[PDB]
């Protein structure tokens, strides 16, 4: 029973309208994202998120337990992310 967190989860905040990201750790995912969304300011509306692994695309809400140093990248309807792969 019960479910302690031996081990604080890390994600890459970074952000296509801007020059750089934000690597934001915490031990509740949830945390980091919640946090991601506000330095970053990301409305679901009018916006839009993606995972710089390859390209995906996800956002602040659909994020459920993302990988280790999980890759986000912001966007929105005023910007888009192409991928990090090479084709």
């Amino acid at each position: 029973m019960c479910a302690v967190l031996r081990q604080p989860k890390c994600v890459k905040l970074r952000a296509l309208h801007s020059a750089c990201k934000f690597g934001v750790a915490a031990r509740s995912c949830q945390e980091l994202l919640r946090k991601g969304c506000v330095r970053f300011q990301l409305p679901m509306p009018g916006s839009r998120l993606c995972l710089y692994e390859d390209g995906t695309e996800v956002t602040d809400d659909c994020f459920p337990g993302l990988p280790n140093d999980a890759e986000l990248l912001l966007l929105t309807a005023g910007e888009t992310w192409h991928g990090y792969v090479s084709d």
